[PDB]
């Protein structure tokens, strides 16, 4: 909503490790050893948890909704990914406390 960040976050410094680790929750990524998911890329949470905060708190959200909106869809995939994509992107600010105030206090989805 706030362009002050929605204009600086999407300007040319969106997210990836944040909107990418979630992509590892599917078959959209390879696998080798054991791990919560991205065994070959475990360094994504502590990375995104920062790569999402590095843009300040005015970017932590709802701006993130962006990097999360393009976490999969990119033309028309109907209501499917966003559902879980969000149900798994809502636990990010839970273990990556990056929103003290409450920009995107979503979860009841």
């Amino acid at each position: 909503q706030p362009q002050k960040c929605q204009r600086e976050f999407q300007q040319e410094q969106h997210l990836r490790a944040c909107q990418q680790w979630i992509r590892q929750q599917l078959a959209g990524s390879p696998f080798s050893e054991n791990q919560w998911g991205p065994q070959q890329g475990p360094s994504l949470r502590e990375q995104c948890c920062n790569e999402l905060y590095q843009e300040d708190q005015v970017c932590v959200c709802p701006t993130l909704k962006q990097a999360a909106k393009s976490v999969r869809v990119q033309g028309q995939h109907g209501p499917f990914q966003s559902t879980r994509i969000y149900q798994i992107a809502k636990n990010l600010p839970n273990v990556c406390n990056m929103k003290q105030i409450g920009t995107c206090p979503f979860i009841a989805i």
